[PDB]
């Protein structure tokens, strides 16, 4: 099954046309959506005007287990992967624009698997050995996660990182600045300008995102379903572990 | 005259609809365009499929004086066929351009974007003591062989808005050690490129952008691989910058 | 009264010879020691082999009011037997110590040094616009619970010299993003620890140092492994810092 | 032969007593001086007031080949000597002729100890880095040199480094900042206060140094002989190479 997929930026993001999202999508459509999500890291559906609160939730249950029963309304300008201070953080979110500012209000995502790939090989080999502590709860995650479906390595960082384990504070900051800098390099990101009825889904195992705060008092209301994720595995097979 | 103007991001960038760019635009149109440009810092016109190389150049001349290997059949049009680094144009010279008019000829199907940053918004958001420090700094800008000394804060000649004048041609902040110069540059430049002070544009063939080089930096995203990307540009001559205390930039080397 | 004073480094530190420290020092001697301390920021007395726990404490009371597990047979003496990180003492509180008197009891045969930095010299060497910025900054100090807000520039209550108040208890500079706070800290702290503003002392048993905590930071070098190192300290109570515009530090969490 | 050696700081520097330096020192004394130099990285001889200019040079020829050879000497910046050339000096012999009454110190850092204290994943990365050194002559040196006598690995950095080969400018700055910051960590250094007639000898393969500029116009006069060094060898046995 080939969806009508239109890549947005060169290294991340794709709009999918010709699909009306709903709890009744057939199994091939869902699988092609999951494939497009792994490949493109964030995917977009425009004009989902029919998709009410109940129908977003039931569509979401097709893609994983949610963490109306699960639909949250949000009425975050710092780069982060979702809830990484816990051990088995979300694998994905499904996010629908309900009220969109006439100007401003964008969201940006970064492709943390492309960020990992572009490091020189000695620097990839360092990153493969690093562990960081993430805090709001404190959890230790490998800096490099091996994705459980695609096997792609991705950098696991963002603003919940409190420090890189086994380094002085100064060295931790330098190493984080280098690796996080590759994440948010413009070439690894896609920025989306929302219209009401847009839906984005991203793979939280291989992205970070950032909500641009440039819209002043213009109202902005989005509704989110989050899907439950797995314990990260590092390159040498070790798993993340909550410590506090 | 009120053009049909649609802001793109909340602090920079606006698309103008209903205007077919050409050498024959009337005075009110040209003046409303010049006003939108100062206000929004970079403006966009889509669907300019009629606008060829001669017509782009003639349109340009309505906005200022084009600056002199050019596209055949023109005197000022440059073709660009990579610049993924934030900068204001040609700031290693003293009176660097005030604007460019850039047309998309061939646009990658994915990738290829250009991002602009509002250096006036970036200056305004600094805490007061930091604005006061920025008001005093001078930097040396270089193409490395030209070196020019500009104030870090330029008072815009039309709007009087103050804007940070930094970007990749900055060689160092005059009067500081190297380490101090890098930290201070990193602070001020980081406000320029903060997402909130930027707009990103995804080009389609026939798009034209015009930006105020006195109050922006830009960056071309190199994420498109071997997909052909071809744009053509006319640059307009600008003035010698004036700093907050009235002093002027000055070239110091060749 | 002129003491036998011998500068150690160009910009900080002096050994004073011909003085046996004790609780019985006359007023002229004590006054000349206090002036030496203000002037040189840390002073050194070697060969104080007669100076035991009680007599260190009695000598200390001639300089100020010691601040309240102490060494047995004393009220205020603290034994240290590691802090290899630049700091001014106890700056997470409001009226932090003005001085410490530190005696070497057991000194490693190799390693074990202490280094002090002159934060008054560090302030004076900054370019004027940067001193003007520092004169306006405030920082939050924390023990990692007490949080206190101090001006970055303290006007010394005896000499009037301005000095940077920073070091490892700084949590952040008030009014700035985190990245900006980091850069600004790094610049100003970097002038503090520039080698030319420091003096390093290699201890022998019976050495005593006294330093002016209002105008220094210090760092104990941890290069001596398991060689025993034992020093004993009396700390003297300080005043509430006053900034350049006369405002006072203030505790904000206790 | 055991010389009378008194270590100065915990991890570098030793004063050697009871030796009058001259061109006539015997083979056992020379060899025990060479061994002390390798072990402690910089060594000091005080009270060498007999030692004039010709005598300094003749003493130096016992340690290696000078590059007729005494230079009279501001360099307040951390560096290893002449690293912009391929076979930079292995050592210098420096005598204080006039010494400021206060100020005028020199500091040395042990780049072998600085390498060893890095966490193992970071040593493994440093083992793979090359840097370009320039007198703006440009030479490419491994960031880690294997010492040709002791086999100790040492960081080869300092102010002559223009960039770390293969990295963007930002990454090069960060990685240099981490590795050079270990070099200049106080624990890895020794600061010497000079008296007229003091002689220092340092192993320029495993140190950097810095002349403190805190003495104003007090006259300071030092005289130096420099000894020829070998082409550096990296951990995988590759040799440095001049490129410009």
């Amino acid at each position: 099954l080939e969806l009508d997929v239109h890549p947005v930026a060169g290294r991340i993001g794709a709009e999918i046309r010709g699909v009306k999202l709903s709890p009744d999508l057939d199994a091939a459509t869902v699988e092609a959506i999951q494939a497009a999500l792994v490949r493109h890291k964030v995917i977009f559906f425009r004009g989902q005007t029919h998709l009410d609160d109940q129908s977003q939730e039931g569509f979401a249950k097709l893609l994983g287990e949610p963490v109306t029963r699960y639909l949250l309304q949000l009425d975050a300008n710092s780069w982060h992967t979702d809830v990484t201070f816990v051990e088995a953080y979300p694998k994905a979110s499904i996010l629908r624009s309900v009220v969109a500012p006439a100007s401003g209000g964008d969201t940006v995502w970064a492709n943390t698997a492309a960020a990992y790939q572009e490091l020189p090989e000695p620097l990839r080999e360092l990153a493969d050995k690093l562990w960081a502590v993430h805090s709001n709860y404190e959890t230790e995650h490998p800096v490099v996660r091996v994705h459980p479906i695609s096997g792609e390595r991705a950098l696991q960082l963002g603003h919940f990182v409190k420090r890189i384990k086994g380094y002085s504070l100064a060295d931790s900051q330098h190493l984080f600045a280098v690796l996080q800098g590759h994440v948010t390099r413009l070439e690894n990101t896609v920025r989306w300008r929302w219209e009401a009825g847009d839906v984005a889904i991203w793979d939280n195992r291989a992205t970070q995102h950032y909500a641009v705060d440039d819209y002043g008092t213009q109202p902005r209301i989005v509704r989110r379903v989050t899907l439950a994720g797995e314990v990260p595995v590092g390159v040498d097979g070790q798993l993340s572990r909550t410590t506090r």
